[PDB]
């Protein structure tokens, strides 16, 4: 599995899927069928589509959660399978509700290459988490409880963003859920998304409407491609999903 | 990190903490202070206590989420650090507040579990024992149903039972169960009673049914074990357990 010996320190962040097909183990039918798209370094691409579309499979493949046998996924023009897995994962950070927190200090949860307290604070500030952390009796040295359940969900999402900002990965995979601090998160995500390549499993209207490109995934294929304005003009699948607020 | 060359295939499941102390990196204060307890193979031990107690740190240490430098944690009398990490993790399964699910079939999500491959028949047996068979078989594609949104297509009760099925399939001799402080709550309680049979169980506990049926309860308070017993012996003491129990383990 971890056969690759090549590394990018850091990668510029250019992504490309070229003729990618994928089927789950034990299934003949394809989950993804001849997927091709390119994301220039520093751009944001929102994957939208109904549940079951395969949009999440596309995102999962970027970090080799599973490998393909047909087509290629390239990072800076090199097949992702050719990179040392640890380096691929260092270059491509994931943010999802599945962010693992654990009993330890807030600082250590953010730091989970060593970073200084200064660097950790800067990451929390950019993530709109500094204000709630510093008001706490012990600040960054506060020990979280119940492996993260002591914090609110909005607080947990911002720690996940801080953790991502600290690593400063050139590629970000953001999985949006279909919040009391929602405004703060949107600003935090706008900071996280700046100067890096972002692939979003998207549900927020603000994320989608501001993406450089939107790919509408439908039964394992790309049905429509454009941005919010060009896709609305088409009066097709994007426009309909948008009307229903990406709740499909 | 993964310096150990020893393996148990499988371990019997005897656990022991002997004089264990632990502090988070960069902290002077101890998170756990001179923790000592034994769990004979096949017994269930419930760790109870208020948020911040360190009960979850105890559970996290069993699978080497972090390592100690004072005292020892032993599996079948061998320090956990001496086992190949992959084998320690094969012997000690975790049912976490949040189990990692992903776009793929229900069967592949259940099988994600162990090192060796399992048959469809073995996967079905695991789902049955976990009270997940009925909801999976009523579905249009049954076990071949592809979950969506990396698990969000399923209900939370359904996701917990898949985590239990996943644990039953690997049949690990040690189970670490983290209870959250449900529409299919009854089904889960029976599923957990199946999962807890014939294996060593360490529970970060909140359910009254789990706690009242544990072989031993350890009340953790500010990084120390304050009380030890079972539901009946601890109630007799009219102390910390009784008070926590009176508030339904919501602390
Ligand atoms: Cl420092």
């Amino acid at each position: 599995k971890d056969d690759g010996a090549y590394k990018a320190e850091p990668a510029k962040g250019e992504l490309e899927f070229k003729n990618v097909s994928f089927a789950y183990q034990g299934k003949e039918e394809l989950a993804l069928n001849n997927i091709s798209f390119s994301v220039p370094a520093g751009k944001t691409v929102a994957l939208v589509g109904r549940s079951g579309s395969g949009k999440s499979t596309i995102a999962n493949l970027v970090t080799r959660f599973y490998d393909i046998e047909q087509g290629e996924i390239l990072l800076d023009g090199v097949n992702i399978q050719d990179y040392r897995l640890s380096n691929l994962r260092e270059n491509c950070a994931v943010v999802s509700q599945q962010v693992h927190l654990f009993n330890d200090t807030i600082a250590n949860n953010i730091a989970y290459d060593k970073y200084s307290r200064e660097e950790i604070i800067a990451a929390a500030k950019a993530a709109y988490a500094l204000e709630f952390i510093e008001k706490l009796p012990q600040g960054f040295d506060t020990v979280i409880g119940e492996n993260g359940a002591s914090l609110s969900g909005g607080q947990r999402q911002r720690l996940a963003i801080a953790r991502a900002l600290l690593r400063n990965s050139p590629v970000l995979i953001l999985d949006e859920a279909t919040t009391e601090s929602e405004r703060a998160i949107q600003s935090a995500l706008e900071e996280l998304k700046k100067d890096r390549t972002v692939v979003v499993i998207a549900h927020r209207l603000s994320t989608i409407e501001n993406a450089d490109e939107i790919l509408v995934i439908d039964h394992g294929e790309i049905r429509e491609r454009g941005n919010h304005k060009t896709l609305l003009e088409q009066n097709g699948a994007y426009k309909q999903l948008h009307s229903m607020q990406f709740t499909g």
